């Protein structure tokens, strides 16, 4: 099934908006497959915010992912990608629907809660950088045959 790379960001983690984040994703109805609390090592944040490494909020985006830790997930669900999407809501939490995770929590687009794989391509990129096979689990939830079809 569809996979999809999330993390709770270090705004939320000091917000402690983490159960609140997690509840909003598990309602809907994707699974959690892979999560941990973990340190931001300053490696992993460049070569994980590579494709911005020019911009002018790149400085302010690596201190910013390593000032505090980050929950870091593997969600799977059918069309994971934009379900997860769907559901974070805009980059701008100022025009993201209220309803949605970055809608409801938000403030600033720098300080946005959550981040969610954008495409196929780069969420199998996420997946693989931030979490190693024997990490990400794979079972059955009763909840399924009520899902899908």
């Amino acid at each position: 099934m569809e996979r999809t790379f999330l993390m709770i960001k270090p705004d939320a983690v000091q917000r402690n908006l983490i159960g609140e984040v997690i509840s909003r994703i598990e309602r809907k109805g994707l699974k959690l497959v892979g999560g941990k609390l973990m340190q931001v090592p300053m490696e992993l944040a460049e070569t994980h915010y590579g494709e911005h490494q020019g911009k002018p909020f790149y400085n302010d985006l690596i201190s910013f992912i390593t000032s505090a830790p980050v929950f870091a997930m593997v969600v799977e669900g059918e069309d994971a990608v934009n379900v997860s999407r769907h559901i974070i809501g805009s980059t701008n939490p100022s025009e993201a629907s209220p309803g949605s995770i970055r809608g409801d929590l938000g403030l600033t687009v720098g300080r946005n809660i959550i981040h969610g794989s954008d495409s196929l391509e780069s969420a199998e990129r996420e997946i693989n950088l931030w979490f190693n096979e024997n990490e990400i689990t794979s079972y059955a939830s009763p909840r399924d045959a009520w899902l899908y079809e």
